């Protein structure tokens, strides 16, 4: 009975709050015209039918209460309208030039023949007598977004809106896009109001390049553009100048520009989201943008026809939801692109109800394992804009190819890794050199298992040097050269070959300088391979079973063993670890009974990335693609299947 | 005016009825739990009348943070006791005792027995067990009101599961972080913490089975550490101080190399901060580190979240300066990491203020918002910070897969046991390097090796010339591993040993004292070797450093004219030795090739002329994008490192030779 407290007001400042949307029955009317039949095969590259499956897939899926699927004023307790009007010009002409727009003005009143001509001119565009307000009103929507945005009239504001703008470039135009829509926007936001909006960040991953809305903005400092799109330079639409890496911008703009390029199609989520983790979240903090401005385009998901990507919606869900954390709820999330139908309905789905205030679904690929392109896309992007910014430097030992010509004096980096070696597989295994003498190699290079006449079973492994896997240290530049661990990876077949006691040589095999295919350690290889063969292993009488085994580089010796000599009078199958070397199959030389033998038994194993699978011949033999990256991966991991494979190949 | 206007009269026919609809997280709202009896035991006091200063533990803590988010309209219950009814945004928690077969999972039965005989011991042994439990306050009242910590752990926790709640809190005295079933200490009657995270998985495994920990409360979780340690359906996050034993619990299960025991490894995760006064910077980066892409890459069931703002922004134990919007944006991103199955559980918080902004933002976060931007976002943290959690990203893929072939970790694999077996195919270099050498400049000019005997390292490690005792002039160069240049294979953290340029910059230095027919100790750091890994290569080089002045060096026979060419970090020690022994009569000079390194902090123990004859008997050259009276003449360069050793290499010999006329 002895009060504290009354009956008060609670205090929150997000979610009462409800989701507002930009969708309009006359954005569908901008269409292509008949030419071609082709156009039916054709995905229809920018269908009007994109708007009403994403508005069929949130109002079907329970967000929006609709007998019509229409407009009625009703919209429940979690959706906004933002009335879209028709808009005046100077917001346009804040990017374009005037005669753009007077080209879109004489389009009111052009006949057919006049927009075939202009479509035969434009850089892979189309119009209709019916595209002036589908011109105007997706930037004055634009506008009329972003104010109820950086206001906080919505809490949320999302566009699936068409035509795209990202091609709209100020002389002239090409790439479907009529005029730009979010540079509009985001001009006329910071000149109408720079107290709210103060600095905005635009953020693209439509997969054609922004060229409409980057050169509206390469000179702004208040705009950081951030663009990701598949590169492609005359292949795929576009590959301007604009979209590559060097565009940091310009003058007060420089480091206020942020291009992200994908050579090729067909990635995942962890690409997406590692990426995103990486260059979008620190300078989206230091860069300290009010609002920003977040252009979807379904070129780029699972089931595109032409991005072909393998992107999940629970990946665009997720960057929804940080990219909600990254702004205070000043989310202006558009809409650009997209071929398929289906890709659309999915990712939609899946990040509107993020952006109504769930979190967004488990993963339900977690394992990418990203493709190496984006691994070593953005390390450059990285490079300069740590030359212009602060939350990039120091973090990755950055600090903001200048001399070639100390080679002569060099700490020579190969002799102690096969002394090493030499060391521990001479007390452990106790491994004989056996040097084969008339002939250039260091000495202690080949070495054999003692008493190798008598091993019938002869395991031989020849490899490269080993593998050096390092730490960098990140507070100032250098690579932590202690760290650097020396991936011997020949140990394990060398432990089975003595697990059941067979005839073991080794051969190691110095490397090549500079050189993109390891040629004169190939040529070294033909001298071993043909020495070993024709001096002493016809001379050895008590010999059956040889396997060879090869890790990485010099296949080229053994298939020059195999295509030149008749080793397999006591050999039975060839091991290769290729990976991510070149292909170095057996040409048919005697026959090509000994190549379908080849074809029969060995075995290649090279990478993902590698050459081909992007269907070869039978004279490569069995080559077999890994997902596993390295040569340790497959070492370690399909050990098993090598010592049942060659055991099957044996008794 | 327009021109379409389409003609729609009809009764147009209802695609989908009516329904509730499909929307899974929040309808409901977040329940909290508040009972008087938690607000009960307390301390018995001897000497003078302490209730001058509030303890640590105190019975005001929740009633305080509950009556900051009683300042913001959420209770219309006047009492401020524990009741229902508060307007429409919240629900509340109710809660029975912990039974005995509930709490007796873990526990011992004299642990039971024992607080069920301090309910009833006399003043004398309340003091007794106070003063022999160690850290534990007691009074005459405990098992009729400690039953109910650990049993709204488990109760709240039935809400969550169930779906009667997105995510809810635990408000909680006292706390169950540092108790064990054996023993207690750390203000924890009984780990309610164990007892909260426990009960879900026996009473329920038919729902949940992987559960995530969080835990931010600096001192570490340590009786709740053992508690799961060989269970490895619970993946443990925790963030701490260590101190070397000096902050509490401050012990060898509060470090960060515990991956965790038994079947239980990879699901125990120890953050060491070595340095406290910590922000917003720290902490958003090391969130965004390790707990989003392995939090993505386990997926649990449930997260129990561990809340302690004792480093918060106005906080005096934890010392640190991590503000209220940190602690609501790292609340705000683990919405995403599992579907929301989350609970606050109140663990740590002495200033009665700093843990009422922080819980007062985590409040106004997950009641559904997102929290106020980082004010500084030119943050910048410790570089040490980034430096362990390199260290701790290190060992990751060795387990983890979202670790490697992004953070460049898939080439080498650390279930090898990184030694010269065959078991590791892993081979530190550091010894090829050294191995290398030895053979070179064996092989070149007949050199030699100490042994570092009384001091844990292995044996070559360090070099020096032959017959250093006769060698009366003795240049010392001291070196850290060197640099090398190539592309970026920046998948697996293998590099391309073709495009690779090392130099060994110090052996030009090496054969230019061969010019000079002097004496050489090469003395080597690798930075820690990782092997015994609580391990700072500064501190112990140090110790080398002693080892080498007071075992060896002032008591040669013609000893004279020492020269000391510190390289970079490898400089830190000469800082020290010079600093803390008189060397000035045998000095003749020190040399430094810093570069792009840091300041060293310089430590004087013998005179004040130390800074002054070290300024006479230095050159120091440092790099030109390193941008950069005490420090002794370090001299900004030009060319670049190695193009301002070969162009400042003549100005450190003939400084050298001008010292030699
Ligand atoms: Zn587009
Ligand atoms: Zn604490």
């Amino acid at each position: 009975r002895q009060v504290i407290v009354p009956v008060c007001m609670p205090k929150i400042h997000y979610s009462p709050l409800k989701t507002g949307l930009c969708y309009d029955v006359r954005m569908r009317y901008h269409a292509k015209i008949f030419t071609s039949y082709f156009e039916y095969i054709d995905p229809h590259p920018e269908d009007p039918r994109r708007i009403y499956r994403i508005y069929k897939i949130l109002a079907e899926n329970g967000l929006i209460n609709d007998p019509t699927l229409s407009g009625v004023d009703d919209l429940g307790d979690l959706m906004l309208k933002i009335p879209v009007r028709a808009a005046t010009s100077e917001e346009i002409l804040e990017v374009h030039t005037k005669e753009h727009l007077e080209f879109i003005e004489s389009t009111e009143k052009m006949s057919r023949e006049e927009l075939l001509k202009e479509t035969e001119k434009g850089d892979s565009v189309y119009f209709n007598n019916d595209s002036y307000a589908s011109a105007r009103l997706p930037c004055g929507g634009a506008i009329e977004a972003c104010k109820a945005v950086v206001e906080g009239r919505v809490k949320n504001s999302l566009a699936v809106v068409r035509p795209p703008g990202h091609h709209a470039e100020p002389q002239a135009a090409g790439g479907f896009c009529l005029f730009s829509n979010v540079a509009v926007a985001a001009k006329n936001i910071l000149k109408n109001y720079p107290e709210s909006v103060r600095r905005i960040m635009i953020l693209d991953w439509d997969i054609h390049h922004g060229n409409g809305t980057q050169k509206s903005f390469y000179q702004d400092d208040q705009v950081l553009y951030v663009s990701l799109h598949r590169f492609e330079m005359g292949k795929y639409y576009p590959g301007t100048i604009q979209g590559q890496y060097d565009q940091t911008g310009e003058g007060k703009g420089e480091g206020f520009n942020c291009n992200i390029t994908w050579p090729v199609g067909g990635v995942g989520d962890a690409e997406y989201m590692w990426a995103f983790e990486q260059v979008v979240m620190p300078m989206g903090r230091e860069f300290k943008p009010d609002l920003v401005i977040i252009s979807s385009g379904f070129d780029a998901a699972d089931g595109d026809t032409i991005g072909q990507c393998h992107v999940t919606p629970s990946c665009y869900g997720h960057m929804t939801h940080m990219l909600k954390s990254l702004a205070r709820g000043n989310l202006c999330v558009v809409l650009e692109g997209g071929y398929n139908l289906d890709a659309i309905a999915r990712s939609a789905l899946s990040v509107a109800k993020v952006l109504i205030g769930e979190p967004p679904d488990e993963l339900p690929d977690p394992l990418s394992d990203p493709k190496p392109e984006v691994i070593e896309m953005i390390d450059k992007v990285i490079r300069l804009q740590s030359k212009y910014w602060n939350c990039f430097r120091r973090r990755h030992a950055n600090s903001g190819p200048i001399n070639d010509s100390i080679i002569s004096k060099n700490f020579p980096l190969q002799k102690a890794i096969r002394q090493q070696q030499q060391h521990y597989l001479s007390d452990e295994f106790n491994f004989v050199t056996l040097p084969l003498v008339s002939m250039d190699l260091p000495d202690n290079t080949v070495l054999c298992t003692p008493n190798i006449s008598e091993s019938n079973t002869i395991i031989i492994v020849v490899h490269d040097t080993s593998d050096i896997w390092a730490k960098r240290n990140v507070i100032s530049g250098t690579i932590d050269l202690s760290s650097s661990v020396i991936i011997d990876n020949s140990l394990d077949f060398i432990k089975w070959g003595l697990d059941r006691k067979y005839g073991i040589i080794d051969v190691n095999i110095p490397l090549t300088l500079f050189e993109p295919d390891n040629y004169s350690g190939m040529i070294t290889s033909q001298e071993v391979l043909i020495y070993l063969w024709d001096n002493y292993i016809k001379y050895f009488p008590s010999v059956a079973k040889i396997a060879f085994i090869g890790i990485g580089d010099s296949y080229s010796g053994i298939v020059h063993l195999l295509g030149h000599r008749d080793t397999r009078a006591v050999t039975k199958t060839v091991i290769n670890f290729l990976g991510d070397k070149q292909l170095k199959p057996l040409v048919p030389l005697v026959d090509e009974t000994l190549s379908e033998w080849y074809f029969k038994n060995s075995l290649i194993f090279s990478n993902n990335s590698h050459q081909c699978w992007k269907k070869p011949r039978k004279k490569f033999g069995r080559v077999l693609r890994c997902d596993t990256d390295g040569l340790n991966n497959i070492i370690e991991e399909r050990f098993e299947e090598a010592t049942d494979f060659i055991l099957d190949s044996f008794e």
